[PDB]
C-alpha cells in the first residue's frame, strides 16, 4: 500500500529542479530553501511524512562517490500544485565552526539552479505517517526544517485544493503545531501557516517559540521545550485521547525537555509518562524523526 523505495541509490530517479525559493526572510539566520522537483518521466510516488534521498555530485575527501542524504518530504503526495507531478524539500544550508564549513549535499541543494538534474531515491519511512482517520487529533512539535513533514500534514488537512482532491479525507479533528525557530523571519511558511489558523481557528492552533524575540519564565531564550512546558497540561489532556497522534521533527535535542514537561503533567494523574509513551510508540501514535 505505502510506496517505498521505488528508486534506489544504484539506479536513482533523475528529476529536474523546477524552482528553488528562499524561506528565510531578510533579517533571519541561515539559509533554508523550498526546492521543487519534476517527477514526470518516472513513477516516484510518495505519501505525507516520508523522506527521499538526494545524491550530491562529486567525491568526498577520500575520493569516494558521495552518498545520499535523506530529506523529509515537504509536499503532500500530490505535490505543491496538487497535480501529482512534483515533490518538494525544505533544505537548510549546513554551516558551522571549524571542525567555516559548508555541508556538501545541503549547499548543493540550496544553491541548485532550476533546470538542473538531480539524483533522487525513495521514498522511505513509515514512522511519520498521518492517520487516515479524519477525526484524529494531531500534535506537531517541530524546530527548523522539522516543519517539513508538518507541512505535508497541514496542507493535506487544510488547503482548499487538497480537500477537493481528497474526498476521503476531510479533516475535522484538531491539529496543534508548536514551531521553534530563532527569529520571525525564520518562521518557515509563516504566511500560509497563519492563513490556515485564521480559516480554521477550531481545527488548527499555531504556537511559536522564537528564541531571539522571546524569553521563557526563567529568563532564558524561548525554545520549543519551554512552550511544551507552558502548555504541558493541555498537551497531556489531548494525548490521553485514543485517537491522538504526536509528531516530533527537527535536529536532535528537543526530546529530553519535551519528555520532562509531559512527565510532570502526567504525574499529576499518577501516570508515568515514560511508560505511557512506550505504549503510544507501540501503538504507532508517537512519531519521532530527529537528525
Ligand atoms: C530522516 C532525515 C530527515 C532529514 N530531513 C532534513 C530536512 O528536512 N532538511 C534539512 O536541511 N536536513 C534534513 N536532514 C539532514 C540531511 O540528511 C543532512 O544530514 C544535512 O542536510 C547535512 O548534510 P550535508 O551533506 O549538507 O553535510 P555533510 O557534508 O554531510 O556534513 C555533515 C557532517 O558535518 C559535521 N557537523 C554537522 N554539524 C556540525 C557542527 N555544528 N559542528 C561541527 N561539525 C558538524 C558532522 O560530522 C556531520 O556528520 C534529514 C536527515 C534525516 C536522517
Amino acid at each position: 500500500d505505502v510506496p517505498v523505495n521505488l528508486y534506489r541509490p544504484n539506479a536513482p530517479f533523475i528529476g529536474k529542479v523546477i524552482s528553488n525559493e528562499p524561506l528565510v526572510k531578510e533579517g533571519g539566520i541561515g539559509i533554508v530553501q523550498h526546492i521543487k522537483f519534476d517527477l514526470t518521466g518516472g513513477n516516484l510516488k510518495y505519501i505525507e511524512g516520508q523522506s527521499i534521498g538526494i545524491i550530491p555530485p562529486g567525491v568526498d575527501k577520500n575520493g569516494k562517490p558521495e552518498k545520499l542524504r535523506l530529506f523529509s518530504i515537504a509536499s503532500t503526495r500530490h505535490g505543491d500544485d496538487v497535480d501529482d507531478k512534483t515533490i518538494s524539500l525544505c533544505v537548510r544550508q549546513l554551516e558551522y565552526k571549524h571542525p567555516t564549513v559548508y555541508g556538501v549535499c545541503s549547499t548543493y541543494l540550496t544553491h541548485i539552479e532550476p533546470g538542473s538534474e538531480v539524483k533522487i531515491t525513495g521514498p522511505v519511512g513509515k514512522e511519520m505517517l498521518l492517520p487516515d482517520d479524519p477525526e484524529a487529533n494531531v500534535i506537531m512539535l517541530a524546530t527548523g526544517t522539522g516543519i517539513a513533514p508538518m507541512r505535508t500534514y497541514l496542507w493535506r488537512m487544510f488547503k482548499d485544493a487538497e480537500r477537493a482532491a481528497n474526498p476521503e479525507y476531510q479533516f475535522k479533528g484538531f491539529s496543534w503545531l508548536v514551531f521553534g525557530v530563532p527569529t520571525t523571519p525564520n518562521i518557515l511558511y509563516k504566511e500560509e501557516l497563519e492563513e490556515i489558523q485564521q480559516k480554521y481557528p477550531d481545527n488548527f492552533r499555531l504556537t511559536y517559540a522564537i528564541s531571539r524575540e522571546q524569553k521563557n519564565p526563567q529568563g532564558g531564550r524561548m525554545y520549543i521545550q519551554d512552550r511544551v512546558a507552558e502548555h504541558a497540561d493541555q498537551l497531556w489532556q489531548l494525548i490521553k485521547n485514543q485517537k491522538t497522534h504526536t509528531y516530533i521533527c527537527g535536529l536532535r535535542g528537543m526530546e529530553e525537555g519535551i519528555d520532562a514537561a509531559l512527565s510532570a503533567a502526567a504525574a499529576k494523574e499518577g501516570v508515568t509518562w515514560s511508560d505511557y509513551q512506550k505504549d503510544l510508540k507501540k501503538a504507532g501514535r508517537w512519531h519521532v524523526e530527529t537528525y
